[PDB]
């Protein structure tokens, strides 16, 4: 409904469908119906374009699946609530979905915004990890090696329940996803 | 030194900097150092010569993670020195390296290439997960969705390395990563 909006969404579509350098700055103005002026008000170039889309997605992702999980104070009940909900949100978004296997750990985006991304807005995930070696649960390796595997798993499950849609129906499947999501840190 | 060849190095260089659909066949054939119809010749479409370049890419992946391997029988061993070869390998190709980053789980690739590159060019990982649950050292999880966490687990790691190279050159962070791909699937 807003200019801003419009541009955003249309260029959301347009780097999933097309690429980032696939993708000129007039075709998002066309396709969203704006002039390519008001598009450079908002957005200065098409990388910062990229980079407000990119954490956009990344908080409506981190919202959602944080109001999805209300904690009894058991860290593994959690783990399992926050994995099934981001898996949920996958299945539910399927076009931010794509963007988030396209570019989330690519070289396209810059290490800095993947940065604000990680601590920033995920920044609770290296928090729960903190709390899982604390009690004894999960294994001391570098935090940040464990939260970019929690994204490399994340991002695996995710693409194996989109090439295989059925299989996200069941329970079995469901089940090793997480104990491969789990295991992998977990104290031996 | 063949045209077959440069025309390869020169996709894989573009499609690295600049994409898929950013990247012209002119552009290609050009910095080629070919005539345009020298490259149809070789890929009729632009869409074949990606896909030749990935299964070309996965094939010398493959080819010098199992020759980097000598087995003393030892499942866990073995899958150490082929973790071990793999990140050796993203650290030594750092063009290759983001050239999977970009595509090895992108819905760019089409699915039935990303198969072949899977279960016939890397058929030798479901083997080897295949033994370690015969012999009780690995989970009975479906193989494919095992596999998928391998390569989830990979790109993760080689994110994490390529980031800070530093930590690369440090024997715990190495042992962390391979601790945390291990037991993923390891029998609990
Ligand atoms: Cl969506
Ligand atoms: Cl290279």
């Amino acid at each position: 409904r807003t200019k801003k909006q419009a541009i955003l969404e249309t260029a959301l579509q347009l780097f999933v469908s097309q690429g980032f350098h696939g993708t000129s700055t007039a075709t998002i103005a066309r396709e969203a119906g704006v002039a390519t002026g008001t598009l450079f008000h908002h957005f200065p170039s098409k990388e910062q374009l990229l980079e407000q889309l990119f954490l956009g997605v990344k908080q409506e992702f981190a919202d959602a699946i944080q109001a999805s999980v209300s904690s009894r104070g058991d860290l593994k009940q959690d783990a399992e609530q926050l994995w099934f909900a981001a898996l949920t949100w996958a299945m539910a978004n399927p076009l931010k979905q794509a963007f988030f296997q396209l570019y989330s750990m690519s070289p396209t985006v810059e290490q800095s915004v993947r940065d604000q991304a990680m601590h920033g807005i995920l920044g609770f995930i290296a928090e729960l990890i903190r709390q899982g070696q604390a009690s004894g649960e999960l294994a001391e390796y570098p935090i940040e090696l464990m939260q970019d595997n929690c994204h490399g798993q994340y991002l695996a499950a995710t693409r194996y329940f989109v090439d295989h849609p059925e299989r996200w129906q069941q329970a079995h499947e469901r089940s090793a996803s997480f104990a491969l999501f789990w295991n992998a840190m977990a104290v031996r």
